[PDB]
C-alpha cells in the first residue's frame, strides 16, 4: 500500500539512499544496472547504509543464554507463550536492521524446551489444586498454551507487516518428541484456521516443513499424522512448502536440514574455529542478478545469434557482477557493531561482538553467503536455440569457485525470486529490441530455471525437468507445480509432494485459495502469496 | 541512539521532509522558525506528510465492535492476555501513523470486561477438572493472567521503542470494581518489578493515576491500598504521575477525568451531534511554540526594556503563530482516509470513515485540539522586570478564543515539554544577544511557567506558585517537585501528592532512581526519564 504513512516515509529514505548509492557505486556498475545488464538488488537500502540481507536467527542461542533487548536483560523464557512472544519481539528487531527476510529454523526443536516448562507448571498446578486427572489436565492446558502461543505469533507478524515489509519464515518437521510434535500441530492448526473473523489466508510467516523417511514421509513414520495435517494445510492456505531433508543435506553438505533464509536463500555447510557446523546466526550479504536473456540479445548480429559474441559478453558480465558484489561488501568495511546491537552484540548472528568491533570480520571465510542471481533460462534457451541451462549455470559456478578462493567470501548461484525484476528486465530489454517473439513479447522473463508457464506439462514432468537445477544453483532454488483444488483430493497432492521429495530440494504447490464470504482470493503467481485482484 | 539503522533511515525521511516543508511553508513562517522567534514542531514529519500529532486511542470502541488490522477482521478478545496483546498491536499501528504520543485512557475500565471473561473461563475450568477450591482457583489463576498480560504489554512497548520513538501513556485510577482494581495492581506491580534480570526502570509506558476523594485519596476510600502501592511505585520507578480528578474536570469542563494525549496535552470537553461527551478517539493537530523571552529581548532598546515595543511584537507574533498553525492544518485538505486505515477507518479515532472521505472533516468544530505552545515565563519575568506570567497567558487565551471562533478549530494554550527546544531557543537568542545574565547565560530556558530550578523553594511553595497556571494553560501543563530518596519515607511523598491533588491538575515527582548492579541511573531532568550519564 503506497498512500499509507509508513510506506511514504520509507520511500523517502529509499530515494535518499538511491541518490547516495549513485555517489558511491562506480559509474560502470550503475550504468549496467540502469540499463538492465544486471540488477543490483535493494539499492534503496544499500550501500547508503551498511545493511546485510537475510539470515537464520540464532534464537536458540538467544533464549538460552540471555540477551539484551534495548537495555533490558532478557532471561530464558519460563513458558511457551513467553518464548514465542519474545520470538516476535526479536522478529521486530531483526526486521528493522536488515533489508531481507528473517528465518526462525526448526521452531519445533528450538521452542520444545518451553513446552516442557509449560507442562511442568501445569503438573505443579495439578497437585496444588488437588486435581483428579493430573496428567490429562497438564496435557490439555499445555496443548492450549502452545496453540495460543502460535496464534499470538501470527498476529504479531501480521501487525509488523502492516506498521512497516517483514518477510519471516518459520521451519519445522524434523522433531519427533512429543513437545516438538505439539508445536508442529499448533503451527499447522492455527494456519488452517486462518486470520480473523473470516479466517483469511495469511501471507506471512511462510511455513516450510522438512520431510524425511523415518520421520514423516511414509505411512508408518512417527509423524505421518503431521504430514497429513500439513497436506490439509497446504490445500487450504498454500503453505507449507516442503524441503526434502534428504536432497537438502547432499546439496548443502550439511549434517542437518538447512532452512532457507528469507524465501529461498540456502547457506552451504560451514565450521567454526573448533570444527563445529554452524547454521543458525549466519546470513547473506546481498544479491546482484545477471540478466541472461539480455546477454543473448546483445549477442545477436542482425537477426542471428552470434555464439563467439556471447562467450565474450558472458565473461565480461561475470567480472562485472563480481565487481558489483564486491563494491557493496566493501561498503561494510569500518562499520561497527553499534549499527545493530540485536544482530551483532546480542546474539541474533550467533556471536557476541563488542560495540567497537568491525562487523565485516564476522562474514569472512565462508561464514556469510553472497549471491550471484540469474533469471530467464527459458528465454535464454530460446534465444540461443538449444537448451544450455545446466551448462551456463555450471559455468557460473566455476567462476564463483574462483571468486570464493580469491576473496574468502562464499559466493553461490542464486535463483532470484524476482517478483518485480521479471518485469523490469523485460521492459528495459524491450526499450532496445522491442517485441521479441517468445522472449520479451509476453512482458516478463520466466523465473530462474523454471519451465515457462504456458507449457502444458504434467506435474511430475515439470518436477523431473527442474530437479537438476536444485543441485546446481546451490545458493537458492525452488520448484512450483500448479494444481486445481486439491481440498478433496489430498492423496493427489501427496503424490506430487512424494515425487518432489524424492527428486529435488525445495518445493511448493500453487493452487487457488479462495472464500465466498457469502471474499479472500489468494494466488502465488510469482514468489509470494497475493490477491491477484491487485 | 544514532548509529542504529532504524534511526538513520528515519533521519533520511526527516531530511527529505524538512526540505519539502521549505517548499510548502510560506517563507515568513520558515524564517521566524529559523530565527527562533517561534518553533514549528515536528517539521521533520509535517507538513511533508499529512500526519497529525497525539491522541487518545478509542480502544474501547475497537475491542467491542470489531476492527480490521491489515486485512484481518479482529474480534472482541476472549481473555485479558489477548486484549492487552491486541492493545500492543494497536499501539504499534498508531505509533507509525502519527508523530506524537499515543494514550490508552482508563485501561482499568476499558480492559475490565476481559478480566471477567478470563475469570469465567477459570471457573468453567474449576468444574471441568473437579477442582475443590473452585473460587480461590479462578481467583489465583485470573490474578496471574492479568499480571502476565501487563508484563507482556511492557515488553512489547520496550521492543517498539528499540526497533523504531513511541511515546505511549497508560492512565487508570477511577475504577473500583474488583476487575478494575486487579488491572491497577497488575500495572503497578509489574512496574515495581522493573524490566529484565536487573529489574531496570522503563521509560515507557508513562503511567498516570487519577486520584479522587471517595476513590483513593483518603485513608478510607475503597482504593487507598492502591494509592499506597502507587506511592511505592513512584518512589521506585518515578511513575506514575498523578492527576487530580477534581481539578481536571473543572479545567476541562468534562464529566470524567481527561487523560493527557502523549505527555501532557489536554483536550477540552466536546459533544457529538447527539449531545454525547466524547473523549476517546480525539486527537491534536500540531504545536507551534512562541519564544517568549525572545519577544522581550527584541523589545530592548539598548539595555532597557521597552513596554510599548513589547505590545507590538507580542501582537504581531501572535498573528504569526496563528498563521503557522493554519498553514499545517491547511496541508491536511484533500487528504484521504487511505493514508492511515487504523486511525480513520478502523476506529482508533472513534469514527469510521470511508477510504475516500477527507480526514480534515473529522477534526473540525472543536473535535481536535490545536496547540499554541510557549516557554520561559521565568526568563520573561526577569527581562520585563515584574511577574507577568498569568497575565501574558490570559491574554494569549483571549487571542485563542477569537482564533477558535474564526475557524472552528479548538486552539488551546499549551505548556510545551520542550526537551530540546529549551536549548534551541536559548542558543539562537544567544547568537544575537550573547550571554544575558539570568536569561541565556545558563544555556536553556525554563519550561513553560515552572519556577526555575536554581531556586531554594520548598515543595508546597513551588506547588502553590505553579498551580494557577494549570487553570490557565488549559491545553497542557504539569508540575514537578524535586525530592530526595523517598523510598523509606512514603508518607512524605504522600504529603506532597495530597497537597498537589488539592491545588492543581497534573503532577509528578522527580527523585533519584538508581541501582548498584553490585548500574541503572534514571532522572527526569526535563520531560522524560533518561540516563543523565548521556
Ligand atoms: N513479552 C515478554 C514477557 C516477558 N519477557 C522477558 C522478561 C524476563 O527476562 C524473561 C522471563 O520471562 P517469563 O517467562 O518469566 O514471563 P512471566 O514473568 O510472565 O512468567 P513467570 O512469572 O511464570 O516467570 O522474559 C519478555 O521479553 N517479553
Ligand atoms: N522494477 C523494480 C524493481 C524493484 N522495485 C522495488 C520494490 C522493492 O521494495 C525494492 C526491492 O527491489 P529489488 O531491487 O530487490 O527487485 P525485486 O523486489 O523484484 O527482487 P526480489 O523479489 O528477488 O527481492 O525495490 C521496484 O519498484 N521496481
Ligand atoms: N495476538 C493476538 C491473538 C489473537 N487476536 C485476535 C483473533 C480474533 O479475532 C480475536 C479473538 O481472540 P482470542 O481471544 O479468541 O484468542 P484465542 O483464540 O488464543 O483464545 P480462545 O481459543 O479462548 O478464543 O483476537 C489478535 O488480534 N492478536
Ligand atoms: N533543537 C532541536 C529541536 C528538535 N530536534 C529534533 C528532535 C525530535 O525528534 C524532533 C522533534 O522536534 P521538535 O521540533 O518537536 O522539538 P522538541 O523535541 O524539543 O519539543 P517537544 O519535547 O515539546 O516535542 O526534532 C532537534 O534535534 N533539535
Ligand atoms: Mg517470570
Ligand atoms: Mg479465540
Amino acid at each position: 500500500d503506497s498512500r499509507v504513512f509508513p510506506t511514504q516515509r520509507d520511500l523517502m529514505a529509499g530515494i535518499v539512499s538511491k541518490h547516495i548509492a549513485k555517489n558511491m557505486v562506480p559509474s560502470f556498475i550503475m550504468k549496467a544496472h540502469e540499463s538492465g545488464i544486471i540488477h543490483v538488488h535493494d539499492i534503496d537500502y544499500s550501500p547508503a547504509l551498511p545493511f546485510t540481507n537475510c539470515c537464520l536467527v540464532d534464537l536458540k542461542g538467544m533464549l538460552e543464554n540471555g540477551f539484551k533487548l534495548g537495555n533490558a536483560q532478557i532471561e530464558t523464557p519460563k513458558s511457551i507463550g513467553v518464548a514465542t512472544a519474545i520470538m516476535a519481539q526479536i522478529t521486530a528487531q531483526v526486521a528493522s536492521h536488515q533489508y531481507g527476510g528473517t528465518t526462525f529454523a526448526n521452531v519445533d526443536k528450538v521452542l520444545s524446551p518451553y513446552v516442557k516448562r509449560t507442562y511442568a507448571k501445569h503438573i505443579e498446578d495439578a497437585e496444588k489444586w488437588q486435581i483428579a486427572d493430573a496428567l490429562n489436565y497438564a496435557q490439555s492446558k499445555t496443548e492450549k498454551d502452545v496453540y495460543d502461543a502460535f496464534q499470538a505469533y501470527e498476529y504479531e507478524v501480521n501487525t509488523l507487516f502492516s506498521s512497516n515489509t517483514p518477510f519471516v519464515t518459520i521451519t519445522f518437521g524434523t522433531g519427533t518428541d512429543w513437545t516438538e510434535r505439539m508445536i508442529q500441530k499448533a503451527i499447522l492448526k492455527n494456519r488452517i484456521k486462518g486470520l480473523g473473523r473470516d479466517g483469511i489466508t495469511p501471507i506471512f510467516p511462510k511455513l516450510v516443513m522438512f520431510v524425511e523417511e523415518g520421520v514423516n514421509l511414509y505411512k508408518d513414520d512417527p509423524n505421518y499424522d503431521i504430514k497429513q495435517l500439513a497436506l490439509e494445510c497446504a490445500s487450504k492456505r498454500m503453505y507449507p512448502d516442503i524441503i526434502s531433508a534428504k536432497n537438502n543435506k547432499a546439496i548443502t553438505g550439511s549434517s542437518v536440514p538447512v532452512s532457507p533464509m528469507g524465501c529461498r536463500s540456502f547457506l552451504s555447510v560451514w565450521k567454526d574455529s573448533t570444527g563445529n557446523e554452524i547454521l543458525d546466526g549466519r546470513n547473506n550479504l546481498g544479491v546482484v542478478t545477471l540478466n541472461l536473456p539480455r546477454i543473448a540479445l546483445d549477442s545477436y548480429i542482425g537477426t542471428q545469434f552470434n555464439e563467439q559474441k556471447f562467450v565474450e559478453l558472458f565473461n565480461e558480465r561475470m567480472d562485472l557482477c563480481f565487481e558489483a558484489l564486491m563494491c557493496r561488501i566493501s561498503s561494510l568495511k569500518g562499520v561497527k557493531a553499534t549499527v545493530a546491537p540485536i544482530l551483532y552484540q546480542e546474539g541474533a548472528f550467533g556471536v557476541r561482538l563488542k560495540p567497537d568491533d568491525d562487523i565485516i570480520e564476522l562474514f569472512k571465510n565462508g561464514r556469510s553467503s553472497v549471491s550471484l542471481g540469474y533469471i530467464g533460462i527459458h528465454e535464454l534457451n530460446i534465444l540461443v536455440g538449444r537448451d544450455i541451462g545446466r551448462e551456463i549455470l555450471t559455468k557460473m559456478n566455476a567462476h564463483l569457485k574462483q571468486w570464493t578462493e580469491r576473496t574468502g567470501f562464499a559466493f553461490s548461484l542464486y535463483s532470484t525470486p524476482a517478483e518485480n525484476l521479471c518485469y523490469r528486465f523485460c521492459k528495459l530489454d524491450t526499450e532496445k529490441y522491442g517485441s521479441v517473439k517468445d522472449v520479451t513479447d509476453k512482458g516478463w522473463y520466466t523465473n530462474s530455471f523454471h519451465v515457462s508457464v504456458e507449457e502444458n506439462i504434467t506435474p511430475f514432468e515439470k518436477i523431473s525437468r527442474e530437479a537438476p537445477y536444485h543441485f546446481i544453483a546451490t545458493g537458492g532454488h525452488i520448484s512450483y507445480v500448479e494444481l486445481p483444488d486439491m481440498k478433496n483430493n489430498l492423496k493427489g497432492l501427496e503424490a506430487v509432494w512424494d515425487y518432489a521429495a524424492q527428486h529435488l530440494d525445495y518445493f511448493g504447490v500453487n493452487m487457488p485459495v479462495d472464500k465466498c464470504f457469502t471474499m479472500n482470493t489468494i494466488r502465488r503467481t510469482c514468489a509470494y502469496l497475493g490477491n491477484p485482484n491487485e
